[PDB]
């Protein structure tokens, strides 16, 4: 066990491991502190998280022990990796702290989204498809896929972020709001159950904005966005119709004007003709029919970069802990469990 040494840091008593130094405040949240430290066993600048009130609650410290098997589970250069996880009980009945450490990121996509050359967008969606193979091949959904929660560095290398937090409320997708302009419309308006094709339609959303440099779909409501979608994709026909299993929501779908699908080269003028082929496979209104992150990845828009024998996948992760119920004791020995048998990075 490494010593601790304990101090204060903006209302908040923090205990680390003397390897970490020179912790200032980054951010602060519901969820919790954040502090950057430099990591004299590494030589990182890293990140360090204080999870506040991780067992406060059972649905609380089932999200706890969910935050911390995505994030050891996850070993790919484009998706956030654990550096260290670590508390300062010596049992688990002293057991009420946890901090999590990863690198320290500086700029999100939104941050230099500058004047991207089609070479920048070719390298940067290339390595979110790449991040996205490895995270579907686990059975791993991130559904919230968006430009702040995807970091970037002077190289324009980029890493996925954000799995296992807090769910949304209502309240934060309400209105103007850039939490739902990335949204598939069938979890957006709970159309139907939904599966790993959601985060393909972010990423369409995400590359025609780095394209324009505008917002794909700003709408100031979950109504007004979704007349937007289908002004550009087409209203559904009846094949996709019989797949909506709310009554209302198909009811709703049908009092709208049918439409045509857009011309997307008249959409995106000037674009490379291959990315515009590209965004008409990504942004399908039928699910089912969605190009998936495998097959994107040998689309002729990467051909610089397409490598199948470097886009590896990953190992099974087995998540039937999400059909369990426990008591809040049983989560919290759960997660004490994993914070103590985690193997650090080679
Ligand atoms: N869960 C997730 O995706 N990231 O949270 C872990 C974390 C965040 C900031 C600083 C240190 C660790
Ligand atoms: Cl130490
Ligand atoms: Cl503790
Ligand atoms: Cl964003
Ligand atoms: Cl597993």
């Amino acid at each position: 066990r490494p010593t601790f040494y304990r101090q204060e840091l903006n209302k908040t008593i923090w205990e680390v491991p003397e390897r970490y130094q020179n912790l200032s405040p980054v951010g602060s949240g519901a969820y919790g502190s954040v502090c950057a430290a430099f990591d004299t066993k590494t030589g990182h600048r890293v990140a360090v998280k204080k999870l506040s009130r991780p067992f406060q609650s059972i649905i609380h410290a089932k999200r706890t022990y969910r935050e911390l098997r995505l994030l050891k589970h996850m070993k790919h250069e484009n998706v956030i990796g654990l550096l260290d996880v670590f508390t300062p009980a010596r049992s688990l009945e002293e057991f009420n702290d946890v901090y999590l450490v990863t690198h320290l990121m500086g700029a999100d996509l939104n941050n230099i989204v500058q004047k991207l050359t089609d070479d920048h967008v070719q390298f940067l969606i290339y390595q979110i498809l790449r991040g996205l193979k490895y995270i579907h091949s686990a059975d791993i959904i991130h559904r919230d896929l968006k430009p702040s929660n995807l970091a970037v560095n002077e190289d324009c290398e980029l890493k996925i972020l954000d799995f296992g937090l807090a769910r949304h409320t209502d309240d934060e997708m309400t209105g103007y709001v850039a939490t739902r302009w990335y949204r598939a419309p069938e979890i957006m308006l709970n159309w139907m159950h939904y599966n790993q094709t959601v985060d393909i339609w972010s990423v369409g959303c995400i590359m025609a904005e780095l394209l324009t440099g505008r917002t794909l779909f700003p709408g100031t409501d979950h109504i007004d966005q979704l007349k937007l979608i289908l002004r550009l994709v087409g209203t559904p026909g009846a094949e996709l119709l019989k797949k909506i299993s709310s009554e209302s929501a198909r009811n709703y779908i049908q009092s709208l004007a049918q439409m045509p699908k857009m011309n997307f080269a008249n959409v995106f003028i000037g674009a490379n003709p291959l990315a515009v082929d590209l965004l008409e496979k990504m942004l399908v209104l039928d699910s089912d029919k969605r190009i998936t992150a495998a097959q994107a990845l040998a689309h002729a828009y990467f051909a610089q970069y397409h490598d199948p024998d470097d886009e590896p996948v990953a190992d099974p992760y087995d998540q039937s802990f999400e059909s369990r119920d426990l008591l809040i004791d049983e989560w919290k020995s759960l997660t004490y469990d994993e914070v103590i048998s985690f193997v650090p990075p080679p």
